[PDB]
C-alpha cells in the first residue's frame, strides 16, 4: 500500500482513510444502484487492493485522488464501518502481534515526551497514596452525622471509637425518637462537651498514629462495632465516613448547593437546603417520618456497602410516589451493588446519574439517562458488543452504556471516564490498558473526528500508557485538577500534515492489537493428525522401559 501513497504524495489526512479501508474492502458489501462506483471493470470499493496496484503503475494523477475520494465516501456510514471493522478484528490477525505493539508502544514514549505532558506531570504532586480507587457517588454516609435525640436529651454513648479527625459515637438506635441538625443553637454548647469527651477516653486514633485533636463527630449504631473491628471493612468505610464531613464543612458557605445537587438532584428552596432535604416527613408504609430514620433504624450485614445510603433508589422516590415502597425493600434484603437490584426488579434499564462537577466546567447537562450493563468485577474483558452511538461508562462495578451522538460530544465523555478509572495504574498494572484503549478505539472508529481531535487522542494514548509513570524522583504523580487536565488535552498545537500520518498509524495499529488479544479464539479444531508411527516398535519398546523402571 505504501508505494501507492508515497508515489503520488498523498497527504496524511487522505491516508487515514485508505489505511482503514484496506481492512474493510474484503467484506465491504455494496449494491451499485447508482453506477458511479464501478472503475472500468469492477467495484473500486469492494476490490480496493487490486484497483490500488492497478492504479499504481498506470501513473494517473487524477485517478489517485479519485480512488481516495471514492474511499472517503465509502466511509461516511460510520455505523456499519464499526460492524465490519470489529468483526474483522475478532478472527486471528495472523501476524506478529507483539513486535508491532512493541514499536508502536515505543513511539508513544516520544510523543509523550515532546508534548508538554511530562512538564505538567512534575507539578502533579500530592501523590496517589494508597487511596487510589476513586470514590463512588451512589454511596454516601451523610445520614450518620445527625444528632440522635429522644424525648429530652442526647443518648449517652455505649462504646467509643475514633478516626483521624472524626469521632465515633455508638448508641442503640431504638432510643432516639428524632434526629436533628448538629448546627443547632441549643445543642451547640452540648456539642463541644462530646468532643472533649472522646479525647479523654480515647486519645490518638487507633487506625493511624496521629496525635489527638478532635474537631468533628459522627453518631453510629451499636451493631456496626462487631464489623468495624474487621480490618478491610474499615478501609472502605472510614474514607467514606470522612467524605461526609468535608461535604458538611461547607454547609454555611457559598459552595454547598453543588454537593446538595449532585448527590440528590432536586434542591429545596430556603436556608439549610441540605438538612431540610435529608430530614423531612416522607411517604412510607411503616414509620411515616424522615429518611435518616428509614436508614438508621434498619440494620446492615457483613457487606460494607449495605450500611451506607444508596442514592439511585432514592431518586426514584423523589419523582414517583410508588417508589418509596422500593426504598424500604432494599434496606431489608441488603444487596451490595445498587443497579443490579433494578434489573431484578423487572425494571427497564433506564435510570439517572448526575455529574454536576464537570458539567459546570465544560459539559452540557449534568443530567442524563443511561442503559445499564451487567455486574462485572473480575473480567476486564468488557465482553459486550456495542452498536448505535453508544459508549462504555462505569459507576460502581456495573458497567453502563450511554446513547451519545456526534462524537465531539462523546469525545469529552471519554476524557472524563479516563480521568476517573485509569488512575493508579500504568506500565505495570495492565488493567487500565485494555479497557482504556478499547474506549479510545470506538470513538476513533464509530464517530467522525476533525483535524484537531486527532491531536486530542494522541494525548490520551500518551496519557493512558504514560500518565502515571513513576517520575524521576520515583514519585507517582496525581492528575486531579480537571481544569488543569482538559485544558492540557483539548487545547494544544495543531498537528503537522506528515505527523498526522505517523501518529494515526501508531493509533490504528495499537487499536487493532488490543481488540485482537481480548477477542481472539485460541480454542480450535485440530486441522490435522499424525499418529503415523509403528505399532509394535513403539509398544514393545515402551513396555520394556517400564519393566526396567520397576526393577530394584
Amino acid at each position: 500500500m505504501e508505494r501507492f501513497l508515497r508515489k503520488y504524495n498523498i497527504s496524511g489526512d487522505y491516508a487515514n482513510a485508505t489505511r482503514t479501508f484496506l481492512a474493510i474492502s474484503p467484506q465491504w458489501t455494496c449494491s451499485h444502484l447508482k453506477r458511479n462506483c464501478l472503475f472500468n471493470g469492477m467495484c473500486a470499493k469492494q476490490n480496493f487492493e487490486r484497483a490500488m496496484i492497478a492504479a499504481t503503475d498506470a501513473e494517473e494523477p487524477a485517478k489517485a485522488y479519485r480512488l481516495v475520494e471514492l474511499a472517503k465516501e465509502a466511509m461516511y456510514d460510520r455505523e456499519t464501518v464499526w460492524l465490519q471493522c470489529f468483526k474483522s478484528f475478532s478472527q486471528p490477525y495472523e501476524e506478529d502481534i507483539e513486535g508491532k505493539m512493541k514499536r508502536c508502544g515505543a513511539q508513544l514514549l516520544e510523543d509523550y515526551r515532546k508534548n508538554g505532558m511530562m512538564d505538567e506531570a512534575v507539578k502533579q504532586s500530592a501523590l496517589v497514596n494508597s487511596e487510589r480507587v476513586r470514590l463512588d457517588d451512589s454511596l454516601s454516609a451523610m445520614p450518620y452525622i445527625y444528632v440522635p435525640i429522644k424525648e429530652g436529651q442526647i443518648v449517652n454513648p455505649t462504646f467509643i471509637s475514633r478516626y483521624r479527625q472524626i469521632a465515633y459515637y455508638f448508641y442503640s438506635p431504638n432510643l432516639a425518637d428524632d434526629w436533628i441538625d448538629p448546627n443547632l443553637f441549643g445543642i451547640r454548647g452540648q456539642h463541644n462537651q462530646i468532643k472533649r469527651e472522646i479525647e479523654r477516653q480515647v486519645n490518638t486514633c487507633p487506625y493511624t498514629g496521629y496525635k489527638g485533636r478532635v474537631l468533628q463527630v459522627m453518631f453510629l449504631p451499636i451493631q456496626l462495632i462487631n464489623f468495624l473491628r474487621m480490618d478491610d471493612f474499615a478501609k472502605h468505610f472510614n474514607r467514606y465516613a470522612s467524605m461526609a464531613i468535608q461535604q458538611y464543612l461547607r454547609v454555611g458557605y457559598a459552595e454547598e448547593v453543588r454537593y446538595v445537587q449532585q448527590l440528590f438532584g432536586k434542591i429545596p428552596t430556603g436556608e439549610f437546603p441540605l438538612h431540610h432535604m435529608m430530614l423531612m416527613r416522607r411517604d412510607f408504609p411503616t414509620r411515616d417520618r424522615s429518611i435518616v430514620e428509614a436508614r438508621v433504624r434498619r440494620s446492615g450485614d457483613e457487606n460494607w456497602q449495605s450500611w451506607l445510603l444508596p442514592m439511585i433508589i432514592v431518586r426514584e422516590g423523589l419523582d414517583h410516589q410508588d417508589r418509596w415502597e422500593w426504598l424500604i425493600d432494599y434496606m431489608d434484603r441488603k444487596h451490595t451493588c445498587q443497579l443490579c437490584y433494578l434489573k431484578h426488579s423487572k425494571q427497564i434499564p433506564t435510570c439517572g446519574v448526575i455529574d454536576v462537577r464537570a458539567s459546570e466546567l465544560t459539559g452540557c447537562s449534568p443530567f442524563k439517562t443511561v442503559k445499564i450493563e451487567e455486574h462485572v468485577g473480575n473480567n476486564s474483558v468488557f465482553e459486550t458488543k456495542l452498536v448505535r452511538d453508544e459508549q462504555i461508562g462505569r459507576i460502581g462495578d456495573h458497567y453502563y452504556t450511554t446513547n451519545c451522538y456526534t462524537g465531539a460530544e462523546a469525545l469529552i465523555t471519554t476524557a472524563i471516564h479516563i480521568h476517573r478509572w485509569i488512575r493508579g495504574c500504568g506500565i505495570w498494572n495492565d488493567e487500565g490498558w485494555r479497557e482504556g484503549i478499547f474506549m479510545l478505539g470506538r470513538v476513533l472508529l464509530r464517530w467522525e473526528l476533525t483535524k484537531a481531535q486527532r491531536s486530542a487522542l494522541l494525548r490520551l494514548f500518551c496519557f493512558v500508557c504514560y500518565g502515571y509513570a513513576p517520575r524521576a524522583d520515583g514519585t507517582i504523580p496525581d492528575w486531579n485538577n480537571l481544569g488543569s487536565f482538559l485544558d492540557t488535552i483539548l487545547k494544544g498545537p495543531e498537528l503537522s500534515e506528515d505527523e498526522d500520518e505517523r501518529a494515526y498509524a501508531t493509533m490504528f495499529e495499537m487499536v487493532r492489537c488490543i481488540i485482537t488479544l481480548c477477542y481472539a479464539e485460541k480454542v480450535h479444531f485440530a486441522g490435522f493428525a499424525a499418529p503415523a508411527c509403528e505399532s509394535g516398535e513403539v509398544i514393545n519398546l515402551a513396555a520394556r522401559m517400564s519393566q526396567m523402571r520397576m526393577e530394584y
